[PDB]
């Protein structure tokens, strides 16, 4: 199971590569591959990802993993190591490897196997996955942190069905913004692209982030994609369709006359006893603005999350939920208000 110490690029790769054995193939795609491995120390389980990079975009995997590696936030995955390899195909190809902690699903295909089974996830496993993904973006945002990670999807999203654990990864298209400096606006994937992206603006913020978050909520309640559209301009379309069109100021501010659906015509779920509270949270989430979009330590506190703090809420396996929920880092506690830390620490 040990991994081929011919394939290494440099001494230091083949050390690195040393430290794990192969077990086999997770999952592969246009991003590359990912084995499970076992890191022969501790018998951890680890994710080896192959990296592709694309030269027509700059990838940043490698330096944001090293820089959220410090925080070890129970919803991010945490970098273990990084070596390079030789190409199998062609050896004159040299790829990035980062190995991180192992979590066995992706929320894409654990909410799959509940739709392909003609039904919603349950609504218990919805609630402590969005809570996780919301804590995972409220630590990318700090002012210590201030990384946006771009392309939140439900691809990255990973999941442990089991325990009702979630962790976000792949931060090739993630980038610190700031309002003084320039970014490339055609980046995530467009399903999940915020209001302001489609526009084509070179200057966002990390905003687009609750936007992506808020479209996997809906996602999870619907089955499908929420605002799927054929391209940019589809893509607008497809939002206004649902959402109802904005006012004339709104759309000036972010550059047909839908009334919008819905929720409850949306989701189609009447037996979510607490709809009126998730629909709330949701449309606080997908507000055109980004200024408007509820923060991520405030959506922590709204009243949808509130069975979250209950010992008696198990999930749908009688388990408890995370013992990491309500564990926040030094650096998020020190800058929530009175009201953040009263309500979750
Ligand atoms: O589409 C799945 C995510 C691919 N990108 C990715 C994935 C990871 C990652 C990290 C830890 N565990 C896993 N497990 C796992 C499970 C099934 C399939 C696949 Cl492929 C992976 N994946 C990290 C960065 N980037």
């Amino acid at each position: 199971m040990s991994l081929n110490a011919a394939d290494a690029a440099d001494e230091r790769s083949r050390k690195e590569m040393d430290r794990f054995q192969v077990e086999r193939m997770a999952g592969q795609g246009t991003f590359g591959t990912v084995q499970l491995g076992k890191e022969k120390s501790t018998g951890m389980s680890v994710a080896i990802k192959k990296v592709i990079q694309d030269p027509r975009f700059r990838n940043r995997e490698l330096q944001i993993m090293q820089d959220l590696a410090v925080l070890h936030h129970p919803n991010i995955v945490q970098l273990q190591s990084y070596f390079y390899t030789l190409g199998e195909r062609d050896r004159r190809d040299i790829y990035l490897n980062v190995v991180m902690e192992y979590v066995p699903d992706t929320l894409h295909r654990c909410c799959r196997n509940y739709y392909r089974r003609q039904v919603a996830p349950p609504p218990i496993l919805i609630k402590v996955f969005l809570f996780q993904l919301i804590r995972s973006i409220g630590c990318l945002h700090l002012p210590s942190v201030n990384v946006c990670h771009r392309d939140i999807k439900p691809h990255n999203v990973l999941v442990n069905e089991a325990d009702g654990t979630l962790k976000l990864c792949d931060f090739g298209s993630a980038k610190k913004l700031s309002p003084s400096e320039p970014n490339v606006a055609y980046i995530c994937s467009r399903y999940y692209r915020a209001p302001e992206l489609i526009f084509g603006n070179q200057h966002y913020t990390t905003s687009v982030d609750i936007w992506s978050v808020g479209c996997i909520f809906a996602e999870m309640m619907l089955g499908e994609p929420i605002f799927r559209g054929d391209n940019s301009a589809g893509q607008l379309h497809e939002i206004v369709r649902v959402l109802g069109c904005p006012s004339r100021e709104v759309l000036r501010k972010l550059n047909y006359n839908s009334k919008g659906i819905p929720w409850s015509s949306v989701f189609c779920d009447h037996s979510l006893k607490d709809a009126k509270e998730a629909y709330d949270l949701l449309s606080a989430l997908l507000q055109y603005l980004p200024e408007d979009r509820m923060k991520p330590y405030e959506a922590l506190c709204h009243p949808y999350f509130d069975e979250l703090h209950d010992s008696a809420t198990k999930l749908p396996n009688n388990k408890d939920l995370p013992e990491d929920l309500f564990r926040f880092l030094p650096s998020e506690i020190e800058v929530m208000s009175e009201a953040q830390k009263a309500k979750l620490v």
